[PDB]
RNA sequence: AAGGGGACCAGCCUAAACCGUCCGGCUUGUCCGGGCGGGGUCGUGGGGCCCUCGGACCGAAUCCCCAGCCUAGCCGAAG
């Protein structure tokens, strides 16, 4: 199924390009998240340089990504979690980590964009990349304590 | 089944192009979408749009009135 990419993508295409995908990919992942739209003839006519209106949005969020690459890149996130001095009783999730950063540093961050494969269960200092924009990574230190 | 002989007899309205108007969208306009109005209905192809020459008859399956008919009856020859 042909789609119009509203956002840049990795190893797939570029914003405004018409690409071919399996229908399950488009209807269950790409379209519901806004990453693409159906390449219907109405949309194709409606593509009134929609890339230009989409290249601006990507540039708009690329102003804050670098801007937040200073306030949110000059801090260590310290969160105290109940533990037996070695192992956390519960865990720290991306929402919990984002809650700490928005309540101990006053900067909102999308918990989904954090690159955290599995929640943290062991006390220690952790580093992960916050990636709100392609080619603009933001490494962030995390500290969890008793 | 076609064909032949008879009964009966009648053909119409829409979608789409294009034009207007109201409402919604934000990917804010020659934009898309949803109502409604106009326009259009065909096989000898037809229609839309542009240019030219053009420019009263037919008539309901709808409505109105009347005839007739139905639901009680009456007159009716001569031991
Ligand atoms: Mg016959
Ligand atoms: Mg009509
Ligand atoms: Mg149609
Ligand atoms: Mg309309
Ligand atoms: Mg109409
Ligand atoms: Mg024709
Ligand atoms: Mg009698
Ligand atoms: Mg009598
Ligand atoms: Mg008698």
């Amino acid at each position: 199924m042909k789609v119009i990419l509203l956002e840049p993508l990795e190893n797939l295409g570029d914003v405004g390009q018409v690409v071919d995908v399996k229908p399950g990919y488009a209807r269950n992942y790409l379209l519901p998240r806004g990453l693409a739209v159906l390449a219907t003839e109405s949309n194709l006519k409606a593509l009134e340089a929609r890339i230009r209106a989409q290249a601006k949005r990507l540039a708009e969020r690329k102003a804050e990504a670098e801007r937040l690459k200073e306030i949110l890149e000059n801090l260590t996130l310290t969160i105290p979690v109940r533990a037996g001095e070695t192992k956390i009783y519960g865990s720290v999730t991306a929402k919990d980590i984002a809650e700490a950063l928005s309540r101990q540093h006053g900067v909102t961050i999308d918990p989904k964009r954090l690159a955290l494969e599995k929640p943290i269960k062991e006390l220690g200092e952790y580093v992960l990349t916050y990636k709100p924009h392609p080619e603009v990574p933001i490494q962030l230190k995390v500290s969890v304590v008793a």
